[PDB]
């Protein structure tokens, strides 16, 4: 189509599960495209439908700009044209730097604002319908240049009706990176019937990518390595089963340095943590609790 036509591929950044993102070039600016193949359709067109759902738009969801198709005379690419943020995931972001506790506190803050969003219903002609990630991790956190993110990888979200407390997809199996599974995920306990479980369970893996940012928070010079939440537990790209013996049977979770009660920021992040965490998802924080909690904290600092 007219888009499409109009971008030209500069390079191949990420080849994942279904599709290959690019960096484009269209009308002199920097874009996103994700590409993907005729027999991948269906992961396709359910991730334009959920970037196009009515009001999605915010600063702290990656901004979508069109679906489309290109046609090279031999095969069709199909297309999703989004918004560009040079310095990549979150979790490349936190590799390459350590931040400081107002940069800690904006990447944190962001994300529970991006995911307070998806996560609102707002009732009315031009609605939308509360929508839950399912596969919330650093990966799928873009940081843009302001130093705040962006949450990307909607493609498997769910949405909620309602009217009737139904699921847009009625979900029926798990999905998302095992790594970020909430435990009712891993022991299958989760209802997938109820919509306001797999918003529990995002809080769950948000609490993960918490931890992942303030171990990076450097004071006086005093930071940890970058980890993944489990890197101490589990293998790479572990299973469901060695997910499950750790968080479920054995009930851990990622270490909390006692020296994070010696800072105001880290005390109040690693509170939260605790607060997503809870094996019940009923008693963990909303994301709507955590944004006020958090920007609370932005006000003090003066960011
Ligand atoms: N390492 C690595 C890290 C990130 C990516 N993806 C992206 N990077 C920059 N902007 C983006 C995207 C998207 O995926 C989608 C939209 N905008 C690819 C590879």
């Amino acid at each position: 189509g007219t888009i499409a036509r109009t971008i030209v591929l500069q390079e191949s950044i990420g080849k994942g599960r279904f599709g290959e993102v690019w960096r484009g070039k269209w009308r002199g600016e920097e874009v996103a495209v994700k590409i993907f193949s005729s027999r991948e359709e269906r992961s396709w067109f359910r991730e334009a439908e959920i970037y196009q759902t009515v009001m999605l738009r915010h600063e702290n969801i990656l901004g979508f700009i069109a679906a489309d198709n290109k046609d090279n005379g031999t095969w069709t690419q199909l297309w999703l044209v989004s918004d560009y943020h040079e310095h990549g995931s979150l979790f490349d972001y936190l590799n390459r730097y350590t931040v400081t506790v107002e940069g800690m506190i904006k990447l944190a803050l962001s994300t529970a604002s991006g995911l307070a969003h998806l996560h609102m219903e707002i009732v009315g002609t031009q609605g939308k319908p509360a929508i839950a990630h399912r596969d919330l991790k650093s990966k799928n956190i873009l940081v843009k240049k302001n130093g705040t993110c962006c949450i990307a990888d909607l493609g498997l979200a769910v949405r909620h009706d309602s009217a009737t407390d139904t699921i847009d997809i009625a979900p029926n199996h798990r999905v998302g990176t095992k790594r970020y599974m909430a435990p009712e995920v891993l022991d299958d306990s989760i209802n997938m019937k109820h919509f306001e479980s797999f918003k529990r369970a995002d809080i769950y893996a948000m609490g993960l990518v918490f931890w992942e940012i303030a171990r990076r928070c450097s004071i006086g010079g005093i930071h940890e390595d970058y980890q993944l939440p489990y890197y101490d537990l589990v293998p790479s790209d572990p299973s469901v089963e060695e997910m499950r013996k750790v968080v479920c049977e054995q009930k851990l979770r990622p270490n909390i340095p006692n020296r994070w009660q010696s800072c105001e920021a880290l005390r109040v992040m690693a509170k939260i943590m605790r607060e997503c965490w809870y094996a019940n998802g009923a008693a963990r924080l909303t994301a709507l609790r955590i944004k006020k909690t958090l920007s609370q904290l932005s006000q003090q600092e003066g960011i």
